[PDB]
């Protein structure tokens, strides 16, 4: 079906390791393919992994002992075919030393065309390549020994991308749920959240949570007083350093202008900007007990599984509004679990940090690049924000420009083999022929790496 290799500019055991942790299947899984796994797999070696698909329905996927060489393979098998096109699926990982760094060859056997699997493994490379490169990055901003970082709204957009990410960093999660708690995950009451909730953390992060004044007490209820009540729990724990607390850049108000808004700016004129003001205010309980506290005011998060970018896309199936002029505050979802991820473990961080990319668009500008339930009112505000705070400390974002965010979330990306890639813009294969393609498949990364060295 498809056999291709990519470079990772990591040595093997790093690499290796990385891909046995929990939250790894997580991360490399496709947003733009509805699948998601809902179980751990202890060991590459063996063990099993359920995924959900849409409408009730579920894949089992199983670890193949015959295709495990510890440190250099894995292999993921089906036996039963929930629909067709995912079923008799078998996919090699092969791991190889290259140059200090790691070469990674996939080789998946199935009856799907190649040109049906370029944007899966587009993303899973695109993806392992930029989680390695933000972990060590990190790596320079603290003692890199893990923490135990408990988080509300784990089960969320935002917190289950980052319960994996913090997971596969090698830091333990403590999530705290609001109903169907599993072992090892805490009930969170948030109006009456436990003594001992946070007890073990490091770190609390606070991300639970999904504009007329009618709305002021069912916002206080969900949103002001759980802050504050665990913002308290924070002020008494002896342990828990850190307070990362969601906010929004509705901080500046829905509609500004042209102004550029900087976490200088001032707070909006509107009830938007109060109920964030008020957000923001609940946590000052753990800042005055002189804990670290920042407030990550989040623009609008670009995800192909959730959230409004495939709301917007599917409005596309309307149009400029208005003006067109309207400023779209917007981040790519993986440079906002960066930034998290930052803040639990870079003291630096502190107050509040506008969490949006280097470059908003106009209305304008974001109908254009989306052809080359509340989505259609996002044009209602205009927020020029800039992460001025973020470009201060020098962060790197991984997707600066708004096309580049949405061709990795939506699965327009290229293989890193970019001649086969061109080739296919133009049969299932037994074990032995498997072992062919993947010797052949390394083979041509390696002839034409030395070429390129003779070339200079």
């Amino acid at each position: 079906s498809l056999t291709t290799s990519h470079f990772i500019p990591f040595p093997r055991e790093m690499v290796w390791d990385w891909h046995t942790r929990k939250g790894a299947v997580a991360r490399l899984t496709p947003p733009f393919i509805p699948l998601n796994p809902i179980t751990q797999a202890e060991r590459l070696a063996d063990g099993t992994t359920i995924f959900s698909l849409p409408a009730g329905l579920k894949w089992v996927a199983r670890h193949d002992l015959s295709g495990f060489l510890n440190g250099s393979r894995f292999t993921d098998v089906c036996l039963t075919a929930p629909v067709k096109a995912l079923a008799n699926w078998r996919h090699v990982h092969n791991f190889v030393d290259q140059d200090g760094g790691t070469l990674i060859t996939d080789s998946v056997s199935t009856r799907l065309p190649a040109s049906t699997l370029t944007g899966m493994f587009a993303y899973r490379q695109t993806q392992l390549i930029e989680d390695l490169k933000f972990l060590s990055r990190t790596s320079t901003l603290f003692d890199g020994s893990p923490l135990t970082v408990a988080i509300t709204g784990s089960r969320g957009l935002v917190g289950r991308a980052l319960t994996a990410q913090l997971q596969t960093g090698g830091h333990e999660v403590i999530q705290l749920v609001r109903k169907e708690p599993k072992p090892g995950k805490r009930f969170w009451d948030p109006l009456n959240p436990a003594s001992d909730l946070l007890d073990g953390a490091d770190v609390l992060v606070h991300l639970a949570g999904e504009f007329n004044d009618s709305h002021k007490e069912a916002i206080r209820e969900s949103r002001v007083l759980p802050t504050k009540f665990l913002a308290e729990l924070v002020a008494e724990s002896t342990q828990c350093t850190t307070m990362i607390s969601a906010s929004a850049v509705g901080f500046y108000g829905h509609d500004r202008g042209d102004e550029i808004l900087t976490e200088e700016s001032e707070s909006g004129d509107d009830f938007l900007a109060e109920v964030c003001r008020d957000w923001e205010h609940a946590t000052a309980p753990a800042s005055d007990a002189g804990k670290r506290v920042a407030f990550i005011r989040t623009g609008v998060a670009l995800s192909g599984r959730g959230g409004m970018l495939p709301l917007l896309k599917t409005l596309f199936s309307g149009g400029k509004f208005g003006d067109g002029t309207s400023w779209f505050s917007w981040i790519a979802i993986d440079d906002l679990t960066d930034i998290y991820y930052r803040a639990i473990v870079d003291a630096q961080i502190s107050g509040p940090i506008n969490a949006v990319a280097p470059n908003p668009v106009s209305n304008a500008d974001m109908t254009k690049i989306l052809a080359t339930q509340g989505a259609e009112e996002l044009a209602l505000a205009s927020q020029r924000t800039a992460p001025a705070a973020l470009e201060n400390l020098s962060h790197t974002f991984r997707y600066t420009d708004i096309g580049a965010a949405i061709a990795h979330e939506l699965g327009y990306e290229q293989l890193a083999d970019f001649a086969q890639q061109q080739e296919i813009e133009a049969n299932l294969e037994d074990p032995e022929e498997v072992e062919q393609s993947i010797l052949s498949s390394i083979l041509n990364f390696r002839r034409k790496r030395n070429d390129l060295e003779h070339h200079h």
